[PDB]
């Protein structure tokens, strides 16, 4: 918390001076490694393993994936959180967004001289914006901007769930998956206040024939996770009737 938290960024940094944007990252998480390699965690120090080699190869978007979880299950976890941040801005930096990594690199700034959590959240939110900038939406972009917003000013970690929902909404809408109307929709209804709305609309697509049996379950599971974090057992029974509506009957 502002402190073994800054020596790794300035190391980042001094390795980064010479520009190779490459082998700072991989410093990084073998600084991170060797905290927990002389601990007894085998779990951490295998996923560190995995997360290198990702960044070694060039594929860092599986390091991101792997990292987000892993800060998911365990956020005690800090100097991974901040590794997983620098990771995300340079991966955005990859994907031809100058601004969302200056916003990204702005963060680890002021994760570093902190040490709460609710920054790392929010960089998610950002780098979920490049992926969605890169699918081709940009009417959703504006969604997860006001989420972002609203992160930095009540610190919730429900709302990057939200995002993810929204991010599955926009894989959906290119694949060939749910249509328009219906993503506009579900947009709509998890932007202002609705996460009750959303299991309606679903479940009557579903009825009047509009979306297959995939994704309109993908989309309750991921409803579901955002509610059972929220503290709402009128929303967790909700969620789960619709699932079992729409998976077996
Ligand atoms: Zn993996
Ligand atoms: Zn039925």
């Amino acid at each position: 918390g502002g402190t073994m938290l800054k020596e790794i960024l300035e190391a980042y940094k001094e390795i980064a001076r010479t520009g190779n944007e490459r082998e700072a990252l991989l410093r990084a998480i073998d600084i991170v490694r060797d905290k927990y390699s002389e601990k007894g965690d085998e779990e951490t120090d295998t996923l560190l393993h995995r997360v290198r080699l990702d960044v070694r190869e060039g594929n860092l978007e599986h390091a991101v994936e792997d990292l987000k979880k892993l800060v998911e299950k365990r956020p005690e976890l800090k100097d991974v959180a901040l590794v997983l941040i620098l990771i995300m801005a340079e991966e955005v930096k990859k994907l031809g967004f100058p601004e969302f990594a200056e916003k990204i690199e702005e963060l680890v700034e002021k994760f570093a001289e902190t040490g709460d959590i609710k920054y790392v959240y929010a960089a998610d939110i950002v780098y979920l914006m490049a992926l969605v900038k890169k699918l081709g939406d940009e009417e959703f972009v504006k969604i997860l901007e006001k989420f972002y917003e609203k992160l930095l000013e009540t610190g919730d970690p429900v709302y990057s769930l939200i995002a993810d929902v929204i991010l599955l909404l926009a894989k959906l809408l290119k694949e060939g998956e749910i249509s328009e109307e219906l993503a506009r929709e579900v947009a709509e209804l998890l932007e202002k206040g609705d996460l009750k709305g959303v299991v309606d609309t679903v479940l009557l697509y579903y009825l009047k024939g509009e979306v297959s049996k995939e994704a309109a379950v993908a989309i309750l599971e991921k409803i579901l996770k955002v509610a059972k974090a929220l503290g709402d057992e009128e929303l967790i029974k909700h969620a789960s009737l619709a699932i079992e509506h729409v998976k077996m009957d």
